[PDB]
C-alpha cells in the first residue's frame, strides 16, 4: 500500500511484536550467514517434539524474508511458538535447532552441521593443587568480561588465563561467537549495573595467538610483554614526576614552574610596596602593539645583578635539561607501546583471520531494553543496521558509535565473526543459467508460498 | 473523613482544582495578612462581576478561618474568575476586582480606598533625557525588579531605581510592599526566553531608609562613594589575581607555589643518567616512617654549591615577600567589603524596618509551572510552607532552599514585606469577654452560621 | 638594635640557623609547658654528651624567659646535637639526652623519672594470631597514627588500636599525650612515597574515656554497634544514590528531574514540521514580562488529550512519591549520623578531657621541609603561631588553615595534648612577696645574673 | 673540536648572545629565501650611513653560514652593529636594508628589489561620513588580531572589513608577511596578556578571494555566508533545545530523560515503602550473568496496567521522533558547514596560491621571551626547526604543536608565505659544469674568507 513496499534488491524488515526486538536481531544475523539459510531452507523433518512446528515456521519465515516484495514481514507465528529471561529464551531456540538438525543425520557412524559451525574444542592446564590438568570442551559461545579492558584481545587473554589454568584453542568453528558481559555489581548503587567502559574490537581478528600450535612462543611472548609492562610502568611513573611535580596538593609541570620562576625573577623589580596605587606601513618582522614593559606588581624587590646571571644560567639550563628528559621518556614509552602493539604482527601469526560478520547491541536496563544488530552485506561490502523494520545502509562509523562502548548509551553484547579462509559460508551455488539469483534459491513449496503472498500483495496495493 | 479533619489550632489548606496552585499561594498570602482578612470579612455590598466573586471570597475566608476540615475548596470562587493560559493577568483580575469593589465603598467626602493605602504609594523621578528636568510621582504598586547579575536585594533595588545615567526616590510607601522578581531573560544558546537561575539573597527584614527622598542627599553622597570604593577595590582584585594565577602561558599557578616548587627542586640531590635505569616506643616529637633520602630522578644534573646559596636566599626571600603581599592585599579587600556592607548601618539609616511576611515561589516553565508560598506565622513566630492541601511548619532554611534559587528548580517570584513600625496589620483587635481575636469569633453572624452548619455536616460525615 | 627589642610581656622567637626551623618548633612547644620549664631551670648535674647540651638548653630557657631582645639564638645549643639530613632522629636525640639526664637524678629508692611520667604510659594488648592469647603492656611514648582515609582523630585512633580482626587498650596515660600523624604513603602514579593531603579533623579537647580499659566492655559493645549501624547506613546511601543518579546509560540524572522534565515536555504545545522554518503600575501579585506561549519546537507532534490526563496523573503522583522517598531516606541517614556522633556523648564517657596544647606542622618534601608550631597561650587564652623569629597572636581558624591539610601545603605532623584534670602543667607556683610566677623571677640566681648582663648589654647596644 | 663540527649538507646554526634568539629566527628565515641571499651576497656598496658596516657584516655572515664546516656561527659582530623594543629593533634592521638597497639602484627613471619582494598595494571604500573613500598603500606586513578567530581567513576577512571601509588587494608581493597579535587587555589581571586562542593556518593559502579582480562576487559570496550563518545559528539554538532540555538549572538530553522515564515506569512496582530493609557450554546468543530482575527501590507503586500501554506508546513514539529530529538537524548543520567551507573552492578561486615558507614563534612574557622559527627546506621538502644552534628535521606536527595556539605554551607571531606561481625565489642559477653547488654560490672575497676559516677550523680540530 502506502510505503509498505520493499525496494528492489533490498533487505527485508522484521515486525516487532511484544518486545520481540531481540528476536529480530538474532534471526536476521543467523539468516545473513548464507550457509545457514541454505542449511535450513533445505530442511524437511524426517517422517521416520515441539522443535518441528517452530522449525517449519522459521523456514517459511526465511523464504518470506528472502522472496517477499513487502518491506517487512511478521515473525509473530514463529515467535509465539517458542513458549516455555531473554538469555534462556534464545537458549531454547538454539537448543531446538541443534537437536532438530541432530535428528536429520542418518546412517554413517553416529556430526551435526550446527555443532560444526558454532562449536569447537579448547585445552586446560594444572589447577592449584599441584596436579596437572588436561581437558577439552565444546565452548560454543565464548563468554568475556569487559572489566577495565581496552580491546578484544586484552579481554580474551584475560578470559583464558583465569589465574596464575590457561585455555588454548584446538578446534575453531567457522563462525565464532563472543559474549561481552557489561554487568558488574555497583557498590555506590548496590545493584548490578552495566559498566560503560568502551571496548574496541577489530573488523578482522587474527586467532593464531590463542591456538595450541604456536603455544610455545605465545607465552614465550606473553611473558615478555609482562616484563615490558613491568618496565613500561616505571617510565610512566618517572614521566608523571615531570608532569605533576609538587610538594603539596596542587602539582604543575616542572618545565612550567621553572619557566614561570625565571620570568618572575627577570621581571622589572618594584621597590614600591603593594596596594599603593592612511595606515602605518609595517616592517615584515616587527611586532605591532607590543605592550609597554612598565612594572607590574608581581616582580621581586631586591634583585642583585650578580645573582641574576646565576638565576638565568641555572633555570634555563635546567629547563632545557628537563625538556630533553621528558622528550626522551616519551619517545621510549611510545616505542614500547609500538612493540607491544605489533609483536603479534609476524607472518606466522597472521595465518588465521576471522572477519567480523555481525554484532548484536543492546540499550537500556538489563532485564528489559532495546535490541538491534549490525551485519555485513558482502555483495555491496557495506555495513547494514537492522533494527526491527528498519534496515539501513549504516557505516562502520555508526557501528563504532553505537556498539563500541560509552558512546550514546549503547553497548555490544555479542560478536559474531566468520572465518575468511573458509568462504563457503557466503558462497552461493550455480544457478546454471548464468548464482543464488534470489527467490530461485528455495524449493518449490516455499516458491509457491512466496508467489501467492506477492500476488496477494499486488491485489492489496490497489 | 479518614485523615481529612483539621488538627486543632492549625492553618487550613486549599484544594488544587484545575491548576489552582497559584491561586492558593496568592490567597493564603493575602488572607494571612490579618488586617486584610478583617477588611474582607466586614464587607456588605450596598443594596440601596466583582460582587459575586467577592461574596464567594468572603465565604471562603470564613470557612478557612473556622473550618474543622483539613482543607477547603476554592473551586466555587476560582471558577468565578472567568475571562497554557496566562497566570499574570489571571492574578491581576482578582486584585482589580477587589480594589474596585472596595472603591465602591465610599461615603461622604470624595477621597480613600483602604487597599490602595495598603499596597501602593508614590515615588519621585528626575530628568536628563533631553537635558530637560523631569519631576513626577506615580503609584508603583508591586515594584518590579530584574535579578540579572545581582547578589542581594539591595543591589537589585539600586539598579531598578537608577535606570540610566533618571533615578527614582521613594516618597510614599504602603505598609505592604510587594517586589516582583523577574528571571525571564532571552537565552541566546537556546533561542528562547529562559529563567536564569542565579541565586538572589533577600533579608528577613529590609531597611529602606536609603531609598526615600528624606535621605536622598546622603545616599547620593554615599552611592557615588561606593562606586569610587568599588572602582578602587577591583584594582586590588586585579593585582591579587596576578599572585594567584601567575603564568605566561595557558596554564597559570599561584606564584608562591611556583617559587616553593622550584626551590625544593633545586634543593633535591642531583641524579645522573636521565631515563636509563613488642613495639618500638616512639620519641615524643620524632617523625615516624619517613621515606629515605634516595635521589629521585627529577633533579638538576649539576648544581654549584656556591650558587645554591644564591638560589635559596633569593627564592626564600621572594616567597616570604609574596606571602606578605598576598595577605596584605587580602586584608585590604576584606576591609573594603566590610565598609561597603556597614555603609548604611548607622542609626540614621536603620529607622524604617520592613519584616518579610510572605514569598511566592514558582517551579517549572514560565507559561505552566507549579506555585506555592511561604508565610510567617507571627504568633508562633515560625515560617510555614503553604502548598495546596499541605500546610507545614517549615523553617527559614527550607525557605532559602526554595526561594533563593540555584537550589533545585525553585525560584522566588514575589516578595511581600510588611512594615514593622505599624503592627495593625497583624493586630487581632479585642474581645471584652475573653480579655482578642479568640479565633473564629471574628466572623459576622451569617458566616458564623455557615461555618457551624459545615462543622455539623462534617460531624455527620465522620461517623460510620 | 633597630626593631629588634622584645615588646613588653610578649613571647620570644628563636633564630633560624642552618635549618633550625624544626628545632624552634620542638623547643618552643616543650618550653611553653610550664612544668617542663620549671623542671629544666631547676637542674644541677651532680659534681660529687647530655650535660653540655643540657646546660646550654637551660641557659637558652632562662634567656628566652627573661630576655628583652625580640629573638634569641639557639645556635650554641643546636650545634651541640652533633652525630638532607634526617630530622626524625635528630629530634629523637634531644629527647633521649634529656630523659637520660633527668634519669641520672636519682636518690634513695631505685624507682621515677619525671619525664617518663610526663610523656609515656602503658597500654594493653590481646592475642588472636595463633589462636593463642596475648596480654602485654608497653610504654607507647608518642603514639603513632596513619591518616590514610580518615576524617577525624577518633577514626584514626580506633584504626590505630584495632590493628587486625589484636586491639590495644589504654591503662596508663601521661598528662602530656603526643600523637604522631604520618601522611607518608607510597604513590603508585609517581613511584615515590608522597605525603597524602587528605584533610584530618582534630578537636581542641579530646575525651579518651572510650579508649581506656575501664570502659573496655562498653566500647566493645558500642564499637560493634556502630559497625552494624554503619553496615545499615550504607544500604540507605546506596538506595538514595539510585534516586539521585538514576539512569540506564553513562549519564545519570536525579529521577525527580527526569520525571518533571518529561512531564513538562508532554504538557508543551505540539509543534509540526520539525527543523523546517509614565509607568504601567503593577498589580501586587502579577507576573511581569512573562514570555509568550508560542509553541516552541521541542514538543510532541501528536498528543491525545485523553492520554495527557493519564500522563499528568501518573507523572505527578510519581514525582511526589519520589520527593517523599528521598526526604525520608535523607532524614533517616541524618538521624544515623547524629546517633553515631552522640554515641560517646554520655556522662560516663566524658570524664577524661585532654586540652590541645600544641601542634607541630610541616611544609614541603619529607626529607627537607619547613617547620613551625602552634601553641596555646593559656593566660590570654589565645592560640599563638611560633615560627622562628615570628611570634604572632594567631587564631584557631589559622590553626585549622595550616594544621588540617588540604589547605595550601600545610600538614600537622604532631599533636601535643595536655590533661585538664591536672593543671599543675600550667601552674606557676607562688611568690609570697607578690601575692605567682611574676615572670622572670622564676629562674635561679646564676641564670638571673646572666639575663641581667645580657639585658644591660642590650641597653648599651640600643644607644647610638 | 668536540661536537662543534657541521654535518655534511646540513643547515648552519646561529649562536645566541645576549638574548639574540629573535635575531637568529628572523635572519635564518630571510637567508632561507634563496632569492634574498642571492640579492645580498651580490652586494657591494657604491663608492659614488651606518647601513654599510652592518650590511657588510651581514653579507660576511651569510657566506659563513652558507659555506662553513662549523655547526654554528656567531652573529655577534652583526648583532652589535645594530645599535640605537624588539619590534623597533627588527624595524631598524629592515629599514637599513631597504634604504641600503635603495642606494644601489642607478640610472633608469628614479624600484628597489626589497619593496618588490615584501610590499604591494591595497584599496579602500567610503567611511561613515557619507563620502566615498579610495586609496592605496604599501602595506608591507599585514597585521592581524587573533581575537576569537579559528582560522587565518576569518582573521584576514575581519582585519579587512574594519566596520560596516573594506580593503582589497591590488598588488601582491612574492613573499607575504602576516603578523598575529595575541596581545589583548585582560580585565581579570588588569594587564595586557597574550591570549591563547588557537589559530589555524594552512600550508598553502589561496589569496584569490581578497583581490579586487573578483571583488564583485566575493562580497556577493560573503553576504551569502552571513545569511547562511544567520540561518545556521537558528538550527544550533534549536539543536541545543534537544541536547540541553530542562526547566531548571540542570539540563539533560531530552532523549535521555524520555528513555529514563520510560524505564522507571516499566520497572517492577514496589508497594512496600522505602528504607524498610568442566565449563558450561554457552548458547551463541544467550547472555550470561544477566542480573535477576528483582525489585529495586526506585520503581513506581501504583502502576495501572491500562495506563502502562499509554506510557509505552507515548514515550517510545516521542523518543523515536526526537531521535529523528536531532539527526535531521545535525545533518543540516553539517551540510551548511560544508558549503561554508568549500564555497571558495571553485577553480576561478584557486588561481593564486601562496605556499608557507616560514613561521616565527615566541614563548613567554611579551617584553622578553624566547624566539625561534620553522622554515621549509624545499630540496628535501621537509620542515626544519631553527632554534639558535639547533637546526632540526622537525615535522609539520611539531610545527602545529608549537605554532598553532594553546598547545604547550607557545604561539606563532609571524607568518611568511611565498608565491608558488613565482618560483624564482627558490630557483638557483646554473653552475654550468653540471646549480647552486653550495659554496660556489658566492663571490671570491667571501670564498677566500670561508676557505681560510675552514682551514683554521681544520687546524683547530686537532
Amino acid at each position: 500500500p502506502y510505503d509498505r513496499k520493499r525496494q528492489d534488491k533490498a533487505p527485508v524488515g522484521l515486525k516487532n511484536v511484544g518486545n520481540t526486538c531481540w528476536f529480530s536481531a538474532v534471526i536476521q544475523s543467523l539468516f545473513n550467514l548464507l550457509e545457514f539459510r541454505r542449511l535450513v531452507l533445505n530442511y524437511k523433518p524426517p517422517s521416520n517434539h515441539r522443535n518441528l512446528p517452530f522449525m517449519r515456521e522459521l523456514r517459511y519465515l526465511f523464504a518470506l524474508l528472502v522472496g517477499t516484495k513487502r518491506k517487512y514481514v511478521d515473525p509473530s507465528r514463529a515467535v509465539e511458538i517458542l513458549k516455555d529471561d531473554v538469555s534462556e529464551f534464545t537458549h531454547k531456540l538454539l537448543d531446538w535447532l541443534e537437536d532438530a538438525f541432530q535428528m536429520k543425520a542418518e546412517e554413517e557412524t553416529d556430526k551435526n552441521p550446527m555443532v560444526e559451525l558454532f562449536y569447537g574444542r579448547f585445552l586446560a592446564v594444572g589447577v592449584l593443587e599441584g596436579k596437572k590438568f588436561e581437558n577439552t570442551e565444546m565452548f560454543g559461545q565464548y563468554p568475556l568480561q569487559v572489566n577495565g579492558f581496552k580491546d578484544l584481545h586484552e579481554c580474551l587473554e584475560a578470559a583464558m588465563i583465569e589465574g596464575e589454568q590457561e585455555h588454548w584453542f584446538t578446534e575453531l568453528p567457522p563462525v565464532l561467537t563472543f559474549e561481552l558481559s557489561r554487568f558488574e555489581f555497583n557498590q555506590a548503587l548496590g545493584r548490578p549495573e552495566k559498566i560503560h567502559n568502551k571496548l574496541e574490537f577489530p573488523q578482522v581478528l587474527y586467532l593464531d595467538r590463542y591456538m595450541h600450535r604456536n603455544r610455545e612462543i605465545t607465552r614465550i611472548k606473553r611473558e615478555e610483554i609482562k616484563r615490558l609492562k613491568d618496565y613500561l610502568t616505571v617510565l610512566q611513573q618517572r614521566l608523571e614526576r615531570y608532569l605533576s611535580y609538587g610538594s603539596g596538593p596542587k602539582r604543575f609541570p616542572l618545565v612550567d614552574v621553572l619557566q614561570y620562576a625565571l620570568e618572575f625573577a627577570s621581571s622589572k623589580p618594584v621597590c614600591t610596596s603593594p596596594v599603593d596605587d592612511r595606515s602605518v606601513i609595517h616592517k615584515p618582522f616587527t611586532q605591532s602593539r607590543i605592550p609597554p614593559d612598565l612594572p607590574m606588581h608581581p616582580a621581586p624587590r631586591h634583585i642583585t645583578e650578580e645573582e641574576l646571571s646565576v638565576l638565568e644560567s641555572c633555570l634555563h639550563r635546567w629547563r632545557t635539561e628537563i625538556e630533553n628528559d621528558t622528550r626522551d621518556l616519551q619517545e621510549s614509552i611510545s616505542r614500547i607501546h609500538r612493540t607491544i602493539e605489533l609483536m603479534y604482527s609476524d607472518k606466522s601469526m597472521i595465518q588465521v583471520p576471522y572477519r567480523l560478520h555481525a554484532v548484536l547491541v543492546h540499550e537500556g536496563q538489563a532485564n528489559a531494553g532495546h535490541y538491534w544488530a549490525y551485519i555485513f552485506d558482502h555483495r555491496e561490502s557495506r555495513w547494514m543496521k537492522y533494527n526491527d523494520i528498519a534496515v539501513t545502509k549504516s557505516s562502520w562509523e555508526e557501528l563504532v558509535r553505537d556498539s563500541f562502548g560509552g558512546y550514546r548509551n549503547a553497548s555490544a553484547y555479542c560478536l559474531m565473526y566468520i572465518n575468511d579462509k573458509a568462504q563457503f559460508l557466503i558462497q552461493e551455488e550455480f544457478n546454471k543459467e548464468t548464482p543464488l539469483v534470489g527467490i530461485e534459491t528455495l524449493p518449490p513449496d516455499l516458491r509457491d508460498f512466496v508467489e501467492e503472498d506477492n500476488q496477494r500483495f499486488e491485489k492489496e496495493l490497489e
